[PDB]
């Protein structure tokens, strides 16, 4: 059997609706800041339970941008994860600013512990990353950012629909930025970002800077830049939110049935804490697990498309060279890139192919492939 990574061509296998939509929105000609993109914002925003979405170019543009409203730029120290995807921290440099790195948790997110050591003069936020589709720790992010006056932007590029308990994410910080470049929950068929916010001033600013800061035709109020979301996009958006909620929980249904089927393999499987309250929507299904390099290879030459998010950490890319870390500074992200196996798990994986990797990865272990 060969199990895809990859959902697209299942997903997008029933064409014919969208091609539809796309043959009536051609006709309007509505190809810049149009309806269908307004009708897209209101859409998402409520999701979140949120009052304003701002649609930009990008995820990682979404983050700069959040930064650049908050006049967080030159001079100024952002602290994020030293575990999480390269935007994360090249949103961080794009504003201007440097970037701070702590080390993650159980879950892969920022450790609320490790913060506080890295505060300086120049700190000015927190960007907290809701990795792998987990939610950090953000009623003790508040409480550190209260009292040391930060702001916060929360990375929810993998996380639409996160929450915890009564609040979405986007209730802690300032903004919280998200992509629907596939892949994700919610995906379209291009590069694509969103902003959430609950200001309706910071709402109306982005409104500005998305479009050249131009309030009409005419007038331009302040300088801004090209960075708004495609109302095309928003056309295929609109169709695939319609599965949004059921494709989030379906997802978990499948990490939940893995978590399970794992539980007495502790000796070689490590499932993160599944923290109460906390809806993780899991963007990917990571494990840590011993003699990761074989078993990778072994599901690989049984069919099974794992990857690995990701093994060389923040600090120990060559673009954060100057940064000044050094190996031992941050023993979870290090210990992450040696130890880390994502598998497929998305909701277009049909039962067979979900026992199958579980059987695989089962018998990798039972039969001591490993020897
Ligand atoms: C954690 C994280 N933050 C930011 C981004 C940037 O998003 P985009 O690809 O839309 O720029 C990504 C990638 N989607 C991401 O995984
Ligand atoms: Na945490
Ligand atoms: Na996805
Ligand atoms: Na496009």
């Amino acid at each position: 059997m060969r199990v895809p990574y990859s959902y697209l061509e299942r997903q997008f296998a029933d064409i014919e609706p969208y091609l539809n939509d796309l043959r009536e929105f051609i006709k309007t000609a509505d190809f810049t800041l149009g309806a269908e993109l307004e009708k897209f914002e209101k859409r998402f925003a409520a999701l979140h339970n949120a009052p304003h979405a701002i649609g930009v170019g990008t995820g990682t543009d979404a983050l700069a941008m959040s930064f650049k409203m908050l006049n967080i730029g030159a001079g100024d120290e952002v602290i994020t994860c030293a575990n999480t995807f390269i935007a994360s921290v090249g949103a961080i440099v794009q504003a201007g600013a440097t970037p701070v790195l702590v080390d993650s948790e159980n879950g892969y997110v920022i450790d609320p512990e490790k913060i506080e050591a890295a505060i300086t003069d120049k700190t000015k936020a927190i960007m907290p990353v809701h990795y792998t589709g987990n939610i950090a720790d953000m009623p003790a992010l508040a409480k550190i950012a209260k009292k040391h006056n930060l702001h916060i932007v929360e990375d929810a590029c993998q996380t639409i629909l996160g929450r915890i308990n009564d609040k979405f994410v986007g209730s802690w910080g300032q903004f919280a930025c998200f992509s629907l470049h596939p892949l994700k929950n919610l995906n379209v068929w291009s590069d694509a970002g969103v902003i959430i916010t609950h200001s309706d001033e910071y709402a109306e600013k982005l409104r500005l800077y998305r479009n050249h800061g131009l309030i009409n035709r005419d007038v331009c109020v302040e300088y801004g830049i090209n960075c708004r979301m495609d109302t095309i996009q928003a056309v295929i958006a609109n169709r695939l939110m319609n599965q949004l909620e059921t494709i989030t929980e379906k997802r978990r249904g499948i990490a939940h049935l893995y978590d399970q089927s794992f539980v007495d393999l502790s000796e070689f499987i490590d499932v993160p804490v599944r923290r109460e309250g906390v809806y993780h929507v899991f963007h990917i299904y990571v494990l840590r697990v011993k003699y990761r390099d074989q078993l990778f290879q072994y599901l690989k030459d049984n069919g099974i498309e794992v990857k690995i998010h990701y093994p060389i950490a923040m600090h120990l890319q060559p673009a954060a060279k100057s940064l000044g870390y050094q190996q031992g500074d941050f023993p979870m992200a290090e210990k992450h890139g040696e130890a880390v196996i994502t598998l497929p798990a998305h909701p277009y994986l049909t039962e067979e192919e979900i026992n199958y990797i579980i059987k695989k990865v089962r018998e990798f272990y039972l039969e001591k492939h490993y020897n």
